[PDB]
């Protein structure tokens, strides 16, 4: 029996066998008052102590959310769907500690992605027991509110101020500061890491002054706040709140009376109406997301980034070779996970309408002009690949590179990676390549389990990534120093060196996607 005294009461964990060793897991520790009733849409409230022993021996409820229904029975999509009951009562976190109890272990805190509308910390690919077993770090992950319940915004109104899911994250970072020393962790050595919207969340904690003292360093996998989907204007946020108010029958002159009416609606009526709150949506629509609330985020974050107003520390940032392909089978004409998806020029132009609905004719022609200058115009997958690269460069790769450039300009060490290995177990077809989200299982060390169907070269790759991430968190420097590995150079705004991650040979390269990102980052914001 393993019982740990926290600030709010005792918690009981469970022992797990991992690679002929042992890890102690505490699953489903509450870190806030359940945000129900009059607490729905408000910032998370502190917890009243308990006197029994809280049993933290199973994952908790995931937060309310809509579920992807495009491919029922298909593991490629269903592996991202929540795997515990959905409930508003979802403000819980998990802790994996090495056995025997460490003395002053570095702490890694995971923030999951999902477009700020979906996600849960209990997914199989987020299991922290391997990192705890192999590197002797402590791993923490939390559930935070998503969709309208996490991000509905009436700017300035405490009954629905916005950014509630971000304050959920922040209250969990505070829980670690106040309690992790009792688990053997070092609260002065905490690294946040996250992917997609989780990575955008990490980047906003670098900018929020209320998070400054709650972590040391940051890792951003395939996301950053300057991505076009990641921050919502106060303009759209207000239009979106009122549109939801109309859809549920809650239109009222007194703004606060709207929130009260929305608080007597069942979670399912809210969830079903989130989608139509926007006139035209895309596969990357973030109906309810982060806003400039004047609290978590004190100014538009492009301005904070440009003018150097962020926590000065080291960052690790990276992207995957085929970020864009996953979204093509969720609406682009002629695309299918079940054939090779060779599209024509006409289908390509229609795909741009789907992904850029509010963009002028000239705006769409300029995308086409820049991405259809083939070497061999006979290659039948020309248009299929162009649309993938368009979606990935615009939405993930060029924002992450620009974030890294601007951040490094204020004097801190940054390290950039390009992940280009396609999992041998990947259920999606080969044309989709090295997809968004499929580096995560290598970061968490699932290929170190010989019992799965991963190759020997993938065990080797994951082992190296796990050491680099852990060395970054402990020491600020993501080297693998023992096995004659390639040295990872610092990313500077001048030379812009990055490291490639693959099973063949890691290489140092310069100026990733230079020509493409000049288009997206300089020209296209004007249109
Ligand atoms: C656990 O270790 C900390 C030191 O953490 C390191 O220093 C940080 C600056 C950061 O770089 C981390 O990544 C490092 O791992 C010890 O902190 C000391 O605490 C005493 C008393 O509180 C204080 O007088 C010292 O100045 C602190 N030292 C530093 C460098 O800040 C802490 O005591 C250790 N705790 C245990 C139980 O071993
Ligand atoms: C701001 O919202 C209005 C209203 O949205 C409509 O009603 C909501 C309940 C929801 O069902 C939306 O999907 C609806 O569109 C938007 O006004 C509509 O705009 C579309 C096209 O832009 C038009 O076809 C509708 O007739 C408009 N309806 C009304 C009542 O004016 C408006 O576009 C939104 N603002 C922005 C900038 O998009
Ligand atoms: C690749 O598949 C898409 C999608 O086709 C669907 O999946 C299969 C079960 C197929 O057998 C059809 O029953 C399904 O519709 C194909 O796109 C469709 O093409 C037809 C033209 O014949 C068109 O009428 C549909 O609207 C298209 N559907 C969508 C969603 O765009 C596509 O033609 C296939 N490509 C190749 C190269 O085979
Ligand atoms: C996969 C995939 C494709 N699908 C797209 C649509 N999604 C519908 C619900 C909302 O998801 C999202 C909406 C908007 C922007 C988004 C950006 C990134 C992501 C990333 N992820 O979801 C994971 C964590 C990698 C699985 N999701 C976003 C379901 C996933
Ligand atoms: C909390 O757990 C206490 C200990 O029981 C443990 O859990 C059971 C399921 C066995 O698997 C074994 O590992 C332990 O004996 C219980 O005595 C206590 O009642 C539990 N509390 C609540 C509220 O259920
Ligand atoms: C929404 C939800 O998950 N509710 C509760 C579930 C179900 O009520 C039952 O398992 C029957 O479905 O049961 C628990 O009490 C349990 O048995 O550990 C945990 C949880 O609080
Ligand atoms: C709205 O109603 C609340 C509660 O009755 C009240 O405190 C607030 O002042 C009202 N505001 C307006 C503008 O009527
Ligand atoms: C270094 O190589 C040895 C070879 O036996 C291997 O066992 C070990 O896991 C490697 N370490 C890393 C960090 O890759
Ligand atoms: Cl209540
Ligand atoms: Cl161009
Ligand atoms: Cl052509
Ligand atoms: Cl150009």
């Amino acid at each position: 029996d393993i019982i740990i005294a926290t600030k709010n009461g005792k918690v009981r964990g469970m022992q797990l066998t991992v690679f002929g060793g042992t890890v102690t897991a505490f699953l489903g520790i509450p870190y806030a008052q359940p945000p129900l009733g009059r607490l729905r849409f408000k910032k998370p409230q502190s917890l009243t102590k308990w006197s029994d022993i809280w049993n933290a021996t199973k994952y908790a409820n995931s937060c309310c959310q809509n579920i992807d229904q495009s491919f029922p029975g298909f593991h490629g999509s269903e592996m991202w769907n929540p795997n515990t009951d959905l409930s508003e009562d979802c403000l819980y976190l998990n802790v994996w500690i090495p056995a025997p109890k460490p003395k002053n272990a570095t702490v890694l805190i995971w923030i999951y992605g999902g477009g700020f509308q979906t996600g849960t910390s209990s997914l199989h690919v987020y299991d922290g027991k391997f990192l705890a077993r192999v590197e002797r770090v402590i791993v923490v992950s939390m559930n935070y509110r998503v969709g309208a319940l996490g991000f509905l915004a009436l700017p300035g109104n405490p009954e629905a101020p916005g950014n509630m899911g971000l304050f959920d994250q922040q209250l969990a970072l505070q829980w670690v500061q106040k309690n992790i020393a009792a688990f053997g962790g070092n609260p002065k050595s905490v690294t946040l890491f996250g992917e997609s919207a989780g990575a955008a969340s990490v980047s906003l904690h670098l900018l929020s002054p209320g998070s400054h003292s709650l972590f040391t360093r940051a890792i951003l996998q395939s996301g950053s706040f300057n991505a076009p989907w990641a921050v919502t204007s106060l303009y759209e946020a207000r239009n979106r709140t009122l549109n939801l108010a109309k859809l549920t029958g809650c239109s009222r002159e007194n703004e606060t009376e709207i929130i009260k009416c929305l608080r007597n609606k069942d979670p399912q009526e809210i969830l079903l109406n989130e989608a139509f709150v926007v006139p035209y949506g895309t596969p990357l629509s973030v109906n309810f997301g982060p806003t400039v609330d004047g609290d978590f985020l004190t100014d538009m974050p492009d301005i904070l980034l440009e003018l150097g107003q962020f926590k000065k520390t080291q960052i690790l940032v990276g992207v995957n070779k085929d970020e864009g392909t996953a979204f093509l089978v969720y609406g682009a004409p002629g695309f299918s996970k079940d054939n090779n998806s060779i599209i024509t020029r006409k289908e390509f132009q229609e795909g741009l309408k789907i992904f850029f609905p509010g963009v002028s004719e000239f705006g769409k022609e300029s995308i086409l002009f820049h991405y259809t200058d083939w070497v061999d115009d006979q290659r039948p997958e020309n248009y299929r690949e162009a649309l993938g690269d368009v979606v990935g460069d615009y939405n993930f790769i060029c924002p992450a590179l620009e974030f890294t450039k601007k951040f490094s300009e204020w004097g801190n060490n940054a390290f950039f990676y390009y992940f280009e290995h396609r999992s041998s177990k990947l259920p999606w077809p080969e044309w989709m390549g090295v997809m968004h989200g499929y580096e995560i299982e290598f970061v968490f060390g699932l290929p170190l389990e010989r019992r799965d169907q991963y190759t020997k070269a993938e065990e080797i790759l994951s082992r190296s990534i796990v050491k680099r991430w852990a060395n970054f968190a402990k020491y600020g420097n993501p080297q693998e120093t023992q096995n004659q590995s390639t040295s990872w150079p610092v990313f500077k705004s001048t030379e812009q060196k990055y490291l490639t991650l693959n099973t063949e040979s890691t290489r140092i390269m310069t100026k990733l996607r230079a020509q493409q990102c000049r288009f997206w980052t300089s020209f296209f914001p004007k249109v």
